[PDB]
């Protein structure tokens, strides 16, 4: 399983997550400690499918994600 992802990767099956609150309700579904400030998460049948998370909340293609689920 690849743990870490360059954000440049992330295609179309892939969608952002900013808002503070969505991204602190994710964190604790899944039950991540890890405080990113902002995700990217791939939806499968109704449910997340993956989760990964980046320390910064912009989002720059040069910075290395970490999967959290």
């Amino acid at each position: 399983m690849k743990m870490r992802k360059l954000v440049k990767d992330f295609g179309d099956d892939y969608t952002l997550i900013q808002d503070s609150q969505e991204v602190k309700a994710i964190l604790e579904y899944i039950g991540s400690e890890e405080e990113p400030h902002a995700l990217f998460v791939k939806v499968g049948d109704g449910d997340y499918e993956e989760v990964w998370g980046i320390d910064s909340f912009v989002p720059y293609n040069f910075l290395e994600a970490y999967r959290l689920k």
